[PDB]
């Protein structure tokens, strides 16, 4: 969907309607601390319309948007995942990326940074809006077809007229109710954006493309925004009761993968051109190593990046690694020296470590972080 970097347009729209719908929607009955954390995401509006324009602004490592995009058909045709993924970095969808913003999220919410937290929301919001966005979910990009600019334009002059204030539920409903069932956040997400982008995909082929008639384009618009407001809300609704329920989500979770979120230092020379590499060490001995790229430049000054990392093994838990760093690998005689600001890494929802380093990092030398 378009979006403007002030905090306006379809995705501030949406973004802003979830917070109205899901408000309408609450039942009575609902505990008093779900309103109370309702209430300080409203005071950070502002915030959260931000974040759920920004990603389409963010000077980062993908120059083509490819995590806007999402097959919803492809996260599980059950061919087995391709051996590169195991010496080197996944890239983002926009599935992934609402995970990786949540988590980001409900961190941040329980250490007490409501604005920050709320503007991670928004991010998190702003790629499932991409999930549920026709042209995303089927990939057809500007390139294939002039359809995609114009599907957008089209959506974004007439945002007014497709905004909604319920979903049909209360939330005592079905609706809302099997969003609470599961407790993993991401199983739960992951199916759930699934269904919402497989109905999107679906209008590409059946109301949005450039074969359509003025109506049919009117339909699509209609049905995928106010889809996505409906599962905005939805996920509104579970990040409160997320942050609010305290319950620990097991460390007896197998770790399929990690994921990193590095920010580069802002000063001059901070960014590297050299090989960077993120690895582990199993209490076992075991060890595993990544090369860490994406399709853009990577490891900018000021920059902020997201790795993701598969497993060999299938069946550790978070407290099996013993050891996590990233290694810096040059060519030339000297490199170039690289200054990270902070690292973040998430394994099963969860931000399992925070580390600040702000230290410079030169020729070939490995710097750990747990
Ligand atoms: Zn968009
Ligand atoms: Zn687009
Ligand atoms: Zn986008």
């Amino acid at each position: 969907w378009d979006g403007k970097a002030d905090g306006t347009g379809t995705h501030a729209m949406i973004a802003t309607q979830g917070v109205t719908i899901l408000e309408n929607d609450l039942s009575s009955n609902e505990p008093e601390v779900i309103r109370n954390n309702l209430e300080i995401l409203k005071q950070n509006m502002h915030d959260l319309q931000l974040g759920s324009t920004y990603p389409d602004y963010d000077k980062n490592a993908y120059d083509l948007y490819q995590d806007h995009f999402w097959d919803p058909d492809t996260d599980n045709n059950f061919t087995k995942d391709s051996k590169w993924y195991l010496s080197y970095s996944i890239p983002d969808t926009a599935e992934s990326q609402i995970r990786k913003f949540s988590a980001l999220a409900r961190y941040e919410w329980k250490r007490g940074n409501y604005k920050q937290a709320t503007f991670y929301l928004g991010e998190a919001m702003h790629y499932f809006g991409d999930a549920d966005t026709p042209y995303h979910a089927a990939n057809v990009t500007a390139v294939d077809s002039p359809g995609h600019v114009k599907f957008e334009t089209f959506a974004e002059d007439r945002k007014d007229q497709y905004k909604i204030n319920t979903t049909g539920s209360k939330t005592n409903d079905a609706f809302y109710s099997n969003i609470l069932t599961n407790e993993d956040f991401n199983s739960w997400s992951k199916e759930f954006a699934r269904s919402f982008a497989k109905t999107a995909k679906d209008l590409y082929y059946s109301h949005a493309n450039m074969s359509c008639s003025w109506d049919e384009w009117d339909y699509a618009a209609k049905v995928a925004l106010a889809n996505s407001q409906k599962g905005t809300s939805g996920y509104i609704y579970r990040f409160l009761h997320d942050v609010s329920d305290g319950k620990d989500s097991s460390a007896n979770k197998n770790v399929n993968e990690l994921v990193a979120y590095i920010t580069t230092g802002g000063e001059k020379y901070a960014g590297t051109d050299d090989y960077m590499y993120f690895g582990i060490k199993t209490k076992d001995g075991q060890t595993q190593e990544w090369t860490m790229d994406n399709p853009g430049n990577d490891f900018m000054t000021g920059s902020q990046d997201t790795y993701t990392f598969k497993l060999k093994d299938k069946n550790l838990k978070i407290d099996d690694i013993q050891n996590m760093w990233i290694r810096k690998s040059k060519y030339t005689e000297f490199g170039d020296d690289y200054k990270p600001a902070n690292i973040k890494v998430i394994a099963n929802g969860n931000v399992v470590l925070n580390k600040d380093i702000n230290e410079w990092i030169s020729g070939n030398s490995t710097y750990n972080i747990k």
